[PDB]
């Protein structure tokens, strides 16, 4: 099939409002675009969470077949959880100039103690494009899982690739940055442990 | 230094209040709390801001016995700084209000959003959308359709090949979580799948 139809000389960005400046930021678009039928919308109001982007790295060691999960309480997760402690991937905020590869190179060494070899894209993902312009960008990296150290009071996890993606099956592991990345580590691990040795 | 899976509650937590930071469509709270920390003693008062929208269910229409699945297309304004188009094809997907089910949810979004009668359902995951910024909590059913009956009733509806879709992940032409891990499942489990739904 076409797939999309429309790209961004499609949709007239009015103006923006930041109605809540913090940490983060709620802000206000208002926009027109063009639809499916033809014609040019009426202009549109969003509210939009906006708090920048983010690296992320999985962790994994090919020879192992081991992965490295960072532990920590995310306080956001209580309402829908039994636990707001999440079993979590490797991430960092992407301040600006920087790359993905240098924030998820740093962010490894510094909340697991890893040195990472190889790299590979695994993936880049618009976290909830209702709601929040959030995108983060998933790598996955070359480790020696028995390295790891932890170092933000973090508690690191090594576990087999195995039961990392059965902890997914059974939402043990269920934010969307873990569950991607060991998701596509289930359909690539054969090729990426042969790529890697 | 780590621990080996082969080698906190609640009770843990303190949430001290909750601080309206902003109230319009969604909501922005502080949350003030303190939590035990690994190696001993509690947190002082730590606050975060969180994205409070409520939570969601997701559907990914699957058509069985044609390996096929539907898209629909809409755009998402919160993409455009970051994508090629704000346009995306995404699952069926709606708001759960009080009282609701997450099947309940499903089943009408994908009859008013794409005109599909689902038949039988199966979970996929249930995932935390963003969890350092945002409450939000997406609800994933793969959901057995007929894929000659999807009809749009501004949203495109699409039906494509399971593995055009797939491709389109790889490729990034869908990039949005919810699809994404819909999709990625459907890619592990569809062999067992089809054969149990045939
Ligand atoms: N980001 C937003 N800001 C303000 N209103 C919104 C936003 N997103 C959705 N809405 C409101 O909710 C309705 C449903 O929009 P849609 O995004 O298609 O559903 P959902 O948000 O449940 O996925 C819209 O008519 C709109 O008024
Ligand atoms: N939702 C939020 N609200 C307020 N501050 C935040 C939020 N998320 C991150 N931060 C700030 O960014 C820093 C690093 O964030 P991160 O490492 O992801 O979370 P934490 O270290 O608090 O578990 C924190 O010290 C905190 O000040
Ligand atoms: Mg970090």
């Amino acid at each position: 099939q076409q797939g999309i139809t429309f790209s961004k000389n499609d949709v007239e960005i009015i103006a923006r409002e930041t109605l809540y400046r913090g940490f983060f930021s709620l802000d206000l678009y208002r926009f027109r675009h063009r639809l499916f039928n033809g014609g040019m919308s009426g202009e549109i109001t969003r509210e939009i969470f906006e708090r920048g982007h983010a690296a992320v790295l999985l962790p994994f060691d090919p020879v192992r077949d081991e992965v490295v999960l960072v532990e920590q309480i995310r306080i956001a997760a209580y309402d829908t959880s039994e636990s707001p402690w999440l079993l979590e991937m490797v991430a960092g905020m992407i301040e600006a100039g920087e790359t993905v590869e240098d924030v998820a190179r740093r962010e490894a060494l510094e909340e697991a103690g890893l040195e990472v070899g190889r790299t590979k894209p695994i993936l880049s993902y618009l976290a909830s494009p209702g709601g929040t312009s959030e995108r983060l960008s998933i790598l996955v990296g070359e480790v020696d899982a028995s390295t790891a150290k932890g170092i933000e009071d973090i508690r690191v996890h090594v576990v087999s690739r195995e039961q990392a993606y059965q902890w997914v099956e059974e939402g043990k592991i269920d934010n969307a940055a873990s569950v991607i990345a060991l998701q596509w580590l289930q359909l690539h691990y054969h090729n990426l442990r042969n790529e890697w040795t």
